[PDB]
């Protein structure tokens, strides 16, 4: 059970606005949205990297990708 895939750009708010995001996200979790060609590309990880990542990491990456 994980979110749909997003072009990242899909989540990547870039003007404020209390903009409303996709039919199913999640604020602490919008890695889930960033594709493994975004993720990896994002953070220049595995996708995987982060599913063995901790949460710590994961908040110092996400917000790397402002996804946190």
């Amino acid at each position: 059970p994980g979110l749909q895939i997003y072009p990242y750009e899909m989540l990547v708010v870039t003007n404020k606005g209390r903009t409303k995001l996709p039919p199913g996200v999640d604020r602490m979790r919008l890695e889930r949205h960033l594709s493994a060609e975004d993720f990896s590309r994002v953070f220049a990880m595995s996708p995987e990297e982060f599913g063995k990542l901790a949460l710590w990491k994961r908040n110092e990456l996400k917000k790397k990708a402002s996804l946190f």
